[PDB]
């Protein structure tokens, strides 16, 4: 089997991407944030504290003839950005782009943090990291991909995120029309539960390539590109007036600037992030200070190849017995 679904930016900055997901019988369609940096499929629901729901579409398990309470199971997750959610668990039928999993754990939120409430466009998350990170207790549950894997034509999914435009998540096949040149594959460590890999270096604009190993995670659920402070300083030093602002929480730059591109290495291959992908716009409405899309990972504890990086590539998440990651230009 295969599946193919369009993923759409939630706003004009590509702050996140939502993908429609069918849950239950009859289908209830929720728009979920596909997150290769976590492993829980959780939704706003009829159980979510009413004051914490503000415009989201909810899953109502009592209206699904295939929903079953997973008795005694609870979940609770905290994300790198400080947001969180928790609740109980149902199993139900879940379909993405025509690919159906029966008995998928659907984690129903009883509580969500303010950041989730305040984002009316995201109805929940669909985790695509390794199932070892799933938070369900006392019986850990599998991700949608893990459940689908054996049935797929090939044990892969691909992320093709758009810049200020829709893109595609495919399951079970590689669309050879969706990228240019060849796909370069690189090793993955699953030791921390992430799609963790090592970039071979970077360049700023038309500058020379610096060969250096940068361990990090391919994370569709993180907006920005978080890299070591040395790398980030080298980038922003090429933008007149750019500075790290403790009050704003990262590098800012004059909105009048033209940003240089940023290149990262995948083996001997190179992915180029155009400068415009690194512009996250005014820090507040009407400001002439703009927020940068490349930020320091110092104090996160891990480098994160978030959407800024991934949207410059066609990305293969290869879930074969030994997982790997593939990157192509597009």
């Amino acid at each position: 089997s295969t599946g193919s679904a369009t993923t759409t930016p939630i706003d004009s900055l590509d702050d996140a991407y939502i993908t429609p997901v069918q849950i239950g019988t009859p289908a209830q369609t929720l728009n979920l944030d596909f997150d290769t940096g976590s492993s829980d499929l959780w939704v706003f629901s009829s159980e979510t504290t009413a004051s914490e729901v503000d415009g989201q579409t909810i899953y109502t398990p009592s209206k699904s003839t295939t929903a079953k309470l997973l008795s005694g199971a609870t979940w609770s997750i905290s994300y790198g950005d400080g947001s969180s959610s928790s609740g109980d668990v149902y199993t139900d039928t879940v379909s993405v782009g025509g690919l159906t999993v029966t008995g998928q754990a659907v984690e129903s939120a009883k509580k969500v943090s303010s950041s989730f409430t305040e984002d009316s466009t995201i109805d929940g998350l669909l985790g695509l990291a390794f199932s070892t990170l799933n938070t369900v207790s006392p019986t850990q549950q599998k991700t949608f991909f893990d459940n689908a894997k054996a049935s797929l034509d090939s044990p892969v999914f691909t992320a093709d995120l758009g810049y200020h435009a829709p893109g595609t998540y495919n399951f079970g096949f590689i669309d050879t029309t969706a990228y240019t040149g060849s796909i370069t594959y690189t090793a993955v460590s699953t030791k921390q539960g992430f799609w963790e890999w090592t970039s071979t270096g970077y360049a700023v604009g038309s500058g020379t390539f610096k060969s250096t190993s940068i361990d990090g995670i391919a994370d569709t659920g993180t907006t920005l590109l978080y890299l070591p402070a040395t790398v980030v300083s080298a980038y922003w030093a090429q933008v007149s007036g750019a500075k790290s602002s403790s009050s704003v929480g990262g590098y800012v730059f004059p909105c009048s600037a033209t940003l240089p591109s940023f290149t990262f290495g995948v083996g001997s291959a190179r992915i180029v992030i155009p400068g415009d992908y690194i512009d996250f716009g005014p820090i507040s409405t009407g400001s002439s200070s703009c927020f940068g899309g490349i930020q320091s990972s110092a104090g996160i504890g891990i480098n994160i190849f978030g959407d800024v990086a991934l949207k410059a590539a066609f990305v293969v998440f290869n879930g074969a017995t030994t997982p790997t990651l593939g990157f192509a230009s597009k």
